[PDB]
């Protein structure tokens, strides 16, 4: 009679039931239901996957999930049609595939509903228009997991043998570790270069104070490398006559950022709220399942016509016509944004302080992204003093614009060209060049994004995995490569060069994308991967004198 609707969690179940009437019975699977646990039978047994017999797999129902299978199966008969309401990503697709496979029955009896938020409208549309299970996206998800399995299960033994028991290799994890290790070595090997800067304090005809930075001497960039060059220049600057050579006023603006995507949210929540990548995604997931924000795994900065018109309505009524663009901002599945702009952080019920803060961050970025630019009247003064050229840069806020939604918060004095300035004080400053900055949780996420290595569904698992596996650590909010991280990275780089290659790893993500869009076949892709991998693994297993992996 009714329509059976399956979601992956009870939290989602509860929310979505609010928007589905009596023709539907909503049920959670309490998790994922089913999943995995030159051949060597016991290896295939362990992996659940057989690389030598065409990727044939052995899925088993997770522990405690047998009652679940019964419960769903029995519900499945009393219903005329079944709606697989899993999250929209490839993993959600595969979870839906598992539910269908286990429940059984005629395919025709199934629909796969997609939605990027759990609201009255998004739900009514998802079910009005319920499509079919996309086998390609399931295939793309299994390919990824089959290759992750393979690397984890087949490379790890080599590390136990050569290096130490209990070590774990990760196909992409090793690559992330590899970024941290390279940095460690950069920092280690850096030799700072000494250089000085001289600033001069002056006074305007008006008596106003004006600070300057020496930029040139003899029409060439100014840069003493030691105290004596600095002192020589200080003696001359002391005697020179200062005059304004040029005043460059120019209107400048600052634009608001695009709305959040998985990567930029991790960075922002880390940098602004001191939240770690894992905490952010867990809180973001709860906000999403509770119906407060759009889906947290996305890389699209797209905003729907309705989303944009409701925020413009909000800006118009709460800030005013001058904060509202003439036309909506187009920045480019949807970005992460609140589901209803009229819902404030302070009003979330099932959420705690930190998840409210993250909502507030998402809400402000969303509102700010559709507001007008901030306007500043900027000035750049170029001064002349003998053989020297000095500069001063300032700006005055003209109009706050988008910054109005953000919490509340150099102004050069007016001078004219040809104006004389009286030197008040000269202040030399010793400086040293610095090595490359350590990665923070944000810089690392940004780096994985920039290199095409991470994905919205992986960013945080990569970040957390490499730490837990003892390869790198985070202290004073920065990443440090552990010795075992360096030990494993060198071994891996030497014997599994292609596996560790950055471009090859980015290409695997695209090869996966190719499968999801029917541009490649999963098993063919798994075969290509396994062929390159086993030859690598064949060599690495030899003795060091024949090029295999070096021990200890």
């Amino acid at each position: 009679g009714k329509a059976l609707v399956i979601v992956e969690s009870p939290a989602k179940a509860k929310t979505i039931n609010k928007y589905l009437g009596s023709d539907y019975v909503v049920k959670s699977s309490v998790g994922h239901i089913r999943d995995l646990p030159d051949e060597r039978g016991a290896l295939v047994n362990r992996m659940g996957v057989d690389p030598w017999h065409n990727w044939e797999a052995h899925y088993e129902v997770l522990p405690g999930k047998e009652k679940v299978v019964s419960e769903l199966k029995q519900l499945a008969e009393k219903a005329d049609h079944i709606y697989l309401a899993t999250d929209l990503d490839r993993e959600g697709e595969a979870i839906a595939w598992h539910l269908r496979e286990v429940i059984g029955g005629d395919d025709a009896r199934y629909s796969r509903v997609v939605f990027n938020e759990i609201t009255k409208n998004a739900i009514r549309q998802a079910f009005n228009k319920p499509g079919e299970l996309n086998i390609d996206r399931v295939n793309a998800q299994q390919a990824r997991r089959f290759m992750d399995r393979v690397v984890g299960y087949m490379v790890s033994p080599l590390l136990w043998k050569k290096i130490a028991r209990g070590l774990s290799a990760g196909r992409v994890q090793s690559v992330a570790v590899r970024l941290v290790v390279e940095r460690e070595r950069e920092i280690k090997a850096f030799v700072p270069e000494e250089f000085w800067e001289v600033d001069a304090s002056t006074t305007t005809p008006s008596g106003e104070a004006l600070a300057l930075q020496v930029t040139h001497q003899n029409d060439k960039p100014f840069r003493p490398v030691n105290k004596e060059q600095t002192q020589a220049a200080v003696s001359l600057l002391e005697k020179a006559r200062y005059s304004v050579l040029e005043r460059e006023d120019k209107p400048t603006t600052s634009k608001p950022g695009a709305p959040f995507i998985t990567s930029t949210l991790q960075q922002a929540a880390s940098t602004r709220l001191g939240f770690g990548v894992k905490k952010t995604m867990m809180m973001a997931q709860r906000l999403y399942e509770a119906g407060y924000i759009t889906y947290m795994r996305t890389d699209s900065t797209n905003l729907s016509q309705d989303a944009v018109n409701m925020v413009r309505g909000y800006i118009s009524d709460n800030f005013g016509k001058k904060y509202l663009p003439e036309s909506p901002n187009q920045y480019a599945h949807e970005a992460i944004r609140p589901s209803d702009v009229n819902v404030m952080a302070e009003s979330l019920k099932d959420m705690e302080a930190d998840a409210q803060k993250l909502y507030q961050l998402i809400w402000r970025q969303f509102v700010a992204c559709q507001m007008t630019p901030a306007k500043y009247d900027s000035t750049t003064l170029t001064v002349g003093a003998g053989d020297f050229r000095l500069k001063a840069r300032g700006r005055i806020l003209r109009f706050d614009g988008w910054t109005k939604v953000m919490p509340a918060l150099r102004i050069l004095p007016a001078v004219n060209k040809g104006d004389a300035l009286t030197l008040v004080e000269l202040t030399p400053a010793q400086h040293f060049t610095k090595p490359p900055a350590r990665f923070s949780e944000a810089s690392l996420v940004k780096e994985l994004e920039k290199r095409g290595i991470g994905r919205p569904s992986t960013y945080a698992s990569i970040i957390s995995t490499i730490q837990d596996r003892g390869y790198v650590r985070v202290e004073n909010r920065r990443f440090y490569a552990e010795k075992m991280g360096e030990i494993v990275t060198d071994r891996l780089e030497e014997n599994f060069r292609e596996l560790m290659n950055y471009d090859f790893t980015a290409q695997m993500e695209n090869s996966l994308d190719q499968v999801a869009n029917h541009e490649a076949e999963w098993k063919a892709v798994l075969d290509h991967f396994f062929s390159d991998f086993t030859q690598q693994l064949d060599k690495a297993e030899k003795d060091p004198e024949e090029g295999g992996m070096r021990p200890n």
